[PDB]
């Protein structure tokens, strides 16, 4: 079925991962080549050994890159500037527009394909393919679609001042003007600092990696440098890269044995509060409303 | 060869990595059975492939567990109480006094065993032996033995307000007071946050995991709830584990493929400024005191 | 016979054999007397020759050298051959070996420290026996090497055939400049290094001018000889086990087999950025044709 | 397919590089004899070991040449004087008027052969198929056409003062006006001296060895004296050549296995930019227009 947003992509690369009903919507593949993010999993162990997983992502922003370069979920206004549509196919870009609610850039993509001579000529048939597919998928993960299935067991706070009352803050009010599809990227890649599960109150990670502002989810620090993340053709990309130049095959023959602790950095943020009359552990994808 | 400094407790368990010359000198089962830490890796990459590997320990301490319960590594001063070392052998009591540099207990420790009946023979040369061991394990990690190779090459400060300016801390003087194997240990064991190499600063990550006070080595987080960490045949002991009811057969099988980020609080404090000229990559275990 | 100062380098403690990491040029009698290997150690270049064309296909070569220092390189990595003042700092001669520094020391005449070095190793026990007689060998080496290279030994075949110039400002004149004046409070060695590795802008062979270069690739100033542009930003060059250090590298994503493909028989222009710098006049009864060392002083 | 310029000359040589499709579309041989310039490739590596083959052509004028004699590619005003392409065959001073756009040459070309017995048996045949070769191959290497190929994602301004502005000056107005064929030559002979891919700055050489004048771009240099370069039958030359009178015979072999660096000069001016979006590395000669 490849339910990924970016599947329908054909002339006017999805991973094994779209076919998976995981609820992202987006295959790791395309997820590191459009959001800067590669899907994982955050395993939430019990003291017995029971676990349930939750999904996570790790941003691939480097320490380096600033400004405009960090920003992994661009908000609506910007979305333009972050992602350079016009390099990408025309087909991205149409379901880009469709991804951001932007009724006008899409009614253009339409317009443009008129003039060609083959528009009729089963070119329509293949933009209106790509068209009812990105908004079924858009449809599946908006909860104001008609008698859509939504699930008010969690409420997902991104401003953690407040939380706790049951009340989010300029951080979560910038999240409600996301679409729907956004709306379940960021809940998926971006994993609660706090997961308040019933009245027990779990915490994840001391500080967020991830803000939200009117530039969209930013994978940069609340404070301080940014955490060191290690990371076309016929396209000329130039890229400045940290290299050690020891010799490091017997510090690695040394300590062989020992478990690696990811050097990734996970998109923490926000705070989670799953109620006492919680469905949680179903798995059919009833997209969230906070 | 076992360089474990518990390897030679004996009346009056080691895991295989403590053969290994990892630079710990304690193996990971002693400790996470003394000081609440298991070994871990740090695998630090370049932006290519090329990487080498730094030691962190993983804290097992819980969210609820508060005071003493806390505390990783004791200071001298509360060592005693933290460790209750009736319980365990003597010279288990031994091994510790002599980590801690605390004279007056080995003393009364050799003194209150001269009066058995066993001590001329098969006793005191056991006694010495484990003294000996110990000895030289601790001149090993000690960086002020009478030929020692210690090294100025790495400036390890555990306080990040004043470290860029090559000065330290309350922490950093709190934690000179410490012995050459306890300060090993909490080099190995606590990852710094920053890894200043030359000029290049590497934020390893947001905010620290653990606090050197006047108790020890504690595993509290600076501000706000502590993180969520999930972990004597005779002694009857209470754990109330919070236990996660329900079916996660389903979930857990449609998020398999994706990698499992560790839900592990490791041990991130303090700023490492390695210098230009550096023998980082050497595995003899050197002092390398500050 | 391997004519390179490096080349008497040795571990002073007999327990530890240590092979001069020498290239196999430094044999030959150029008149760098310095190896490759070493030159891209210390004094950050690659030795290089000058091919210089006559109008027809008859030819002389001269040698000059490619410093390796990077575009994002500044301060003191800047610094290939530094003054006698700011060696110490440059160098960080703490790490090196002993020998490296009692010859780094002997090559800006720093007496003091050659005192101290010895002095240094005069209190072990192994310095009566296998140990005196390897300082003394690397002294005597690097002394006849300076001497062989120094236009003050006592009987010197000092030339002023060719006049070599630091400063252009009014070097047509004959007269020197603030730079020439740092030039020649070098030593002897360094002085030959530096002009063996740097060339002239404007030689003038004879009344013939021959512009070499439009503008110096390098200055010599009071931190040393500085590879640093006049103006502007620094040109683009391209570029000790158990050590971990940073570096910065610059990589390219392209594909770039098609466009290598593309232009196949084509002699490639070289990336390199040589030291060109200074005047070098030289008179008409010269005698450069000739291939025996010479100090060559002014 | 000899895509050469001046490959269709018959009555009304080429080096074999006539067939390699590498975007210059004159020979080497060709270059020399006609513009004064030579093929050489600058492989503009980086600190990997790795490169694109950037194109670069060195100059064949001497040191003591004057005036005239320095241009490479006049403009087009003055090429009667600098080329005297009168002295060519008809096909070469056809070809050349062609690329500089000189209509009342071409078609005064045309009335002389009119009159010849010849035009009306087997010569327009000759003549118009030398005019459409080489305005197809200058439409080619035109941008400004019907169905124009072109790419704007580099910019080349060969002035420098306010060239990281993105703006031009006298010495890339004058530039504008030239043919497509000739702008084409002017941009692969002559390298950037800094080349500015995305953010990073390049600087190849410290000083442009040509300058762009009225006269057209010269071989002279800005500043002092000009560069020292070493290098019609039955017509005897007054050529002067440089006097070397030494042996250096013995002299070459004990300077044999080092590197030889070059004493071309080659042709550097100007200030080239490129974006993030480029398709440097494919090879089929966008146009490449400001
Ligand atoms: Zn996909
Ligand atoms: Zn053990
Ligand atoms: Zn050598």
């Amino acid at each position: 079925v490849n339910r990924c947003i970016f599947a329908s992509i054909v002339s006017f690369p999805c991973s094994p991962d779209a076919y998976h009903d995981d609820g992202w919507f987006i295959c790791n593949n395309h997820l590191i080549k459009r959001f800067k993010m590669s899907k994982m999993v955050l395993p939430i162990f019990d003291e017995d050994d029971n676990q349930f997983k939750m999904t996570i992502a790790r941003h691939l922003v480097g320490n380096k890159e600033r400004g405009i370069k960090r920003i992994l979920i661009p908000s609506a206004t910007n979305y333009q500037d972050v992602f350079n549509l016009n390099s990408m196919m025309q087909a991205e870009q149409l379901i880009f527009h469709l991804i951001y609610n932007n009724e006008n850039a899409v009614n253009t993509i339409c317009d443009n394909l008129k003039y060609t001579e083959g528009f009729t000529s089963n070119t329509q048939r293949v933009i209106h393919s790509v068209y009812a597919t990105t908004k079924s998928i858009l449809d599946t993960t908006n909860p104001n679609t008609f008698c859509s299935r939504v699930s008010r067991d969690e409420l997902r706070f991104f401003d953690v001042t407040n939380a706790r009352a049951l009340r989010g803050g300029a951080g979560d009010q910038l999240f409600n003007n996301y679409s729907g599809f956004l709306q379940n990227l960021i809940r998926r890649a971006v994993a609660p600092e706090y997961l308040q599960i019933d009245t027990e109150e779990l915490r994840f990670r001391n500080c967020a990696t991830c803000i939200i502002d009117e530039t969209g989810l930013v994978a940069s620090v609340p404070d301080g440098p940014e955490l060191y993340n290690p990371i076309q053709p016929n396209r000329l990309q130039i890229r400045n890269v940290l290299k050690f130049e020891g010799d490091t095959r017997e510090l690695d023959r040394t300590l062989s044995g020992y478990e690696e602790y990811p050097t990734y950095v996970p998109l923490f943020l926000g705070y989670q509060i799953i109620n006492s009359e919680n469905n949680f552990l179903r798995n059919d994808f009833i997209p969230r409303a906070n």
